[PDB]
């Protein structure tokens, strides 16, 4: 839809009273999109004259019609969606008679890669030394991640950009996938074709999408696989050192990231296997929740 001449239809099933949403303190400014804090009388039935904190995402001042086409779509996305315990809820949206306000589950942790980053292990004002991540947080925190992204395969739907900066954590520490301003559903066709040049950040790109132009949700997969490192590598950024530019001609090599400092050779090859070359014989986020729950139980003991 051409969002210049297109109007909204109402959804009363997910529509908020304006009146109701008084919006706070900003929670992240991106480039598409802001993010603010905000109480929502009433958005919980259950408790129909209290207030709660909420997550709003809206439009910037300077926003395009792609800023707006995304918003619109991360909406559409997470209503086919549906809920599951890994995924940022949506709890109702602002869509008539003014900005369009995208009403979300508030996270107080806030974003993973921030997250891992202030319970390394031994200047940083922000760290949580309390919190310090055990191996066992990581892996429970990796098998959170591929049960919201199983979830989301049996929907049907490709995420596309699965990344740290993605996803967002609870005063609980539940694991949240977040930003689906780029997800499809690819249900009834084999797989999702990619434009000339995409919108999807590089160094998280399955090779079949860089070069053939195809996503399906293997795609998925190995994005997932550089989470992970991410993750292991308490909030590393992925290929360090190396540029964009610079990583189409190595992947096309067979480069794939070392290992990271706190993982075992059993984690890292279950990153190696979401990098396989050929996207069947990577894992399925099915298979990746199974092998996760077994480490996990070893673990836990």
């Amino acid at each position: 839809a051409g969002v210049s001449e297109y109007e909204l239809p109402e959804d009363p099933k997910w529509e908020f009273p304006r009146d109701k949403l008084t919006l706070g303190k900003p929670l992240g400014e991106g480039a598409f999109g802001q993010v603010v804090m905000a109480e929502a009388v009433g958005i919980d039935k259950d408790k129909p004259k209290e207030a709660v904190t909420v997550a709003v995402k809206m439009l910037k001042d300077d926003a395009t019609e792609k800023d707006l086409s995304d918003l619109v779509s991360e909406m559409e996305m997470m209503k086919m969606i549906g809920k599951h315990k890994n995924i940022i809820n949506l709890l109702g949206a602002c869509t008539q008679d003014g900005p369009l306000y995208v009403i979300v589950a508030y996270a107080s942790k806030g974003n993973l890669r921030e997250y891992l980053r202030a319970r390394r292990p031994p200047y940083d004002i922000n760290r949580v030394p309390e919190e310090q991540m055990t191996f066992k947080d990581l892996v429970s925190c990796t098998y959170q991640l591929a049960r919201g992204m199983e979830y989301l395969a049996s929907q049907k739907c490709i995420h596309r950009d699965l990344a740290a900066r993605n996803v967002l954590v609870t005063e609980n520490n539940v694991m949240k996938i977040a930003d689906f301003g780029l997800a499809r559903d690819i249900n009834n066709i084999d797989y999702y074709k990619m434009t000339t040049n995409g919108r999807l950040p590089v160094k998280w790109m399955a090779p079949e999408a860089l070069f053939d132009r195809v996503y399906t949700h293997q795609s998925d997969v190995w994005s997932f696989g550089v989470l992970m490192w991410e993750i292991f590598t308490l909030g590393g950024s992925p290929y360090p050192g190396i540029p964009v530019e610079e990583l189409f001609k190595l992947l096309k090599e067979g480069h794939r990231m070392d290992k990271p400092a706190n993982c075992t050779n059993e984690l890292y090859m279950m990153m190696r296997d979401c990098w396989h070359a050929v996207p069947s014989q990577r894992p399925t986020f099915k298979q990746l929740v199974e092998d996760l729950d077994r480490i996990l139980t070893l673990t836990t003991n």
